[PDB]
């Protein structure tokens, strides 16, 4: 408790001294409460004009239209202690897995240069507005960097000033530059030296690329053994538990010197013991403190996440095996029988599984695992839509399979080359695209921004008929040598001025490692599209009226976007579909 948060908690006490309150009608139940001071004010969801002009036939679809309009009584929950038998599995796991995950690779410490590259070229950090203006401003102050300078000294005497989160199933955590800083500085490497890659942690994804997610579902289909599930946690940030974190902190038994310190520091003041301000309507800012839960950065939150559902499920794989019998207490041989399998047989059951943070697809050796819940329900890792009890639905078939908000296709070349393609609702795609966040977009911008979702069509979603006529549309609406840009950027192959036909062949021919044919695509006709049946099952509008009054009258809403914009330089890319090509 006070002695670890108390200085955060004295500090903000006296920014706000003329309205420290101990309020009485505090909600929380949960995190435990320390005060209360003044505040006002709260973003909504903006349409991107460019890309809504040129998908007529959604303005009608309220699937699309009702995306663009508009719990935090799970943040408010609790967690039970799991069992000494949980405790014992979880520990062996984690210390294994680090070990694993630490054969190839050196933690180090992250740099002011490469943290300022970062923000030089903008990343979510989830930094603040006061002192300093955006965090470019405050990254070429040498100001900033004696305030880091006090809190990393802070921390090397194992103490918390300015380490304070603020809130705003999502809940994300800002926190001041500096502290995100420190953050990055001592575990930006699990990020930038790629811990989570499929290379090196055999069940992660992390730099996969949506054009890869597809054949490594294949690939894990390809293993003997039962069903392919796919379970998942219902609010996974909020059943984190205090013994996860002490799991997670372990990594630091690979560490040494300063960096070791600095690691062990963010780990028991910032993640083990929290700090938050609260924005209430009733308009105050609440000082509230918990231990467990997630609350990081995003990017070190992906990779714990990662870390701790790759444990979970190697746990929920060994309780299916039989490896032990009871969560209440493992047994002396019990444990030499966990540790001797994950020896034995870990790299194996670690590549039976596809895991992006808090989402999994697992291939057991057989369907035993649907019904063991007994470890996974313990640990707090709850599924969601199914009773507690009830045994996991099982998937039959890798191309029904769902992971990261995405199905795939199995499509063959009209030459015979198979493609392995990335796929969800037509509606969610084309909904997402008409929304842009936050405010003061240019025209240009704006239309730069439509540019950016039209190449990722293309580059991802050409095998769907009304996506490349859209894409095709938005490209040649935009003037060709305006630079496709975003506020949020996984790879992002489509960010460029290159020719998409070009950046086509490079990621699905020449750099796709189950291509054994190399030669290059010379046109886009060549490229295939799904069935005209699986296009409709998939939201596709074919066969309707007004989708052929929109595909027919195209280079009318082409001319009409051309005519907001004004004198550029266009490029009409429509003959490179068949039906606009004479
Ligand atoms: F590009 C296309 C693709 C399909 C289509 N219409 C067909 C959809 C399936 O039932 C038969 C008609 N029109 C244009
Ligand atoms: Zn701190
Ligand atoms: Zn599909």
């Amino acid at each position: 408790n006070l002695d670890i948060i108390g200085k955060r908690i004295e500090k903000i006490k006296q920014e706000h001294e003329t309205s420290w309150h101990y309020d009485q009608d505090h909600p929380y139940k949960t995190w435990a409460y320390h005060g209360s001071y003044e505040t006002k004010q709260t973003a909504s969801s903006m349409v991107n004009g460019v890309v809504r002009l040129l998908t007529k036939p959604w303005d009608i679809i309220p699937m699309v239209t009702q995306m663009a309009m508009t719990f935090k009584e799970k943040v408010d929950t609790r967690t039970q202690e799991p069992k000494e038998g949980t405790k014992k599995l979880m520990k062996i796991t984690a210390e294994w897995l680090w070990k694993e995950l630490g054969k190839k690779k050196t933690p180090r410490m992250c740099t002011r240069e490469e943290f300022t590259r970062k923000v030089r070229s903008n990343a979510a950090l989830g930094a603040i507005f006061n002192k300093w203006k955006s965090a470019r401003e405050a990254v070429e102050d040498s100001g900033f960097w004696e305030l880091v300078d006090k809190e990393r000294n802070l921390h090397l005497e194992g103490k918390c000033e300015t380490c304070v989160y603020n809130m705003m199933s999502r809940a994300i955590w800002y926190m001041w530059l500096g502290a995100r800083f420190l953050e990055f500085e001592a575990l930006g490497f699990l990020n930038e030296d790629h811990w989570f890659s499929r290379e090196n942690s055999l069940s992660g994804v992390e730099g996969e690329g949506l054009h890869k997610l597809g054949y490594i579902l294949r690939d894990v289909s390809k293993k003997e053994g039962g069903a392919m599930y796919a379970d998942d946690t219902a609010g996974w940030d909020t059943r984190i538990t205090l013994e996860d974190l002490k799991n997670e902190e372990m990594v630091t038994n690979h560490m040494e010197g300063e960096h070791k310190k600095l690691a062990e520091a963010i780990f028991k003041l910032t993640y083990q013991n929290k700090v938050v301000r609260v924005q209430r309507p009733t308009t105050v800012m609440d000082i509230i403190s918990r231990r467990d839960q997630r609350g990081s950065g995003q990017v070190v939150t992906y990779g714990l996440n990662t870390f701790t559902n790759m444990e979970a499920q190697l746990i929920r794989q060994m309780e299916g095996e039989g490896v032990f019998k009871s969560i209440q207490h493992l047994t002396v041989t019990e444990e030499i029988a966990v540790k001797n399998w994950l020896v034995r047989v870990g790299r194996e059951r670690l590549s039976r599984m596809a895991i992006s943070g808090d989402d999994c697809v697992v291939k057991p050796l057989d369907d035993r695992f649907a019904s063991a819940l007994t470890a996974l329900n313990d640990m707090g890792k709850v599924r969601k839509d199914i009773q507690q009890w009830e045994p996991s639905r099982g998937w039959n078939d890798w191309t029904q399979v769902p992971f990261c908000s995405h199905h795939f296709h199995e499509l063959i070349m009209k030459d015979g080359r198979v493609l392995v393609v990335p796929c969800r609702n037509q509606d969610e795609l084309i909904g997402r695209a008409r929304i842009s966040q936050g405010a003061g977009w240019s025209l240009r911008e704006t239309a730069c921004l439509g540019k950016s979702y039209a190449q990722m069509w293309s580059l991802m979603y050409f095998h769907r008929r009304d996506l490349r006529l859209a894409a095709n549309a938005i490209c040649s609406a935009v003037p060709s040598h305006w630079v496709p840009t975003s506020r949020t950027t996984a790879t992002h192959e489509w960010m460029t001025t290159e020719d998409m036909l070009t950046v086509w062949n490079r990621v699905w021919i020449q750099e796709n490692p189950w291509m054994e044919d190399k030669t290059p695509v010379e046109s886009w006709e060549e490229i295939p599209y799904l069935g005209k049946r699986e296009d409709q099952w998939c939201g596709s509008l074919i066969g309707l009226t007004s989708r052929a009054t929109w595909a027919k009258n195209i280079q009318t809403a082409i001319n009409q976007v051309r005519s907001l914009i004004g004198n550029e330089e266009y490029t009409d890319y429509m003959p490179s579909m068949k039906r606009f090509r004479r």
